[PDB]
């Protein structure tokens, strides 16, 4: 096994408790680092989540702290399940580094 490699610190997670507030989220990861973005899915009709959420880590280093830590722990009553995940797809032209 190796550490890994840089590029996205996008991961998905999924069992969401429905009283969980896109803001409650933004902290819980937050904690860990600054994120890039955040992605809430909420029903039009019923007005509340699928249990389930897209989390982007500016840094890699940090999502996997996360990635270590979250999958696998409990919030609302629901355990919370992280995977890493990769963008299939040719939308980033490159991954330069500054500093």
């Amino acid at each position: 096994g190796s550490s890994g490699s840089s590029g996205s610190g996008r991961l998905f997670v999924r069992n969401l408790s429905y009283t969980s507030s896109e803001e409650d989220l933004e902290k819980l990861f937050s904690a860990y680092g600054p994120l890039s973005e955040l992605h809430y899915p909420i029903d039009s009709l019923t007005k509340k989540p699928k249990g389930f959420a897209f989390v982007t880590f500016m840094f890699p280093e940090h999502a996997v702290k996360a990635y270590a830590e979250v999958d696998g722990q409990v919030f609302q009553g629901r355990m919370l399940h992280v995977l890493p995940s990769t963008i299939k797809k040719e939308a980033s032209q490159s991954g330069p580094s500054s500093g």
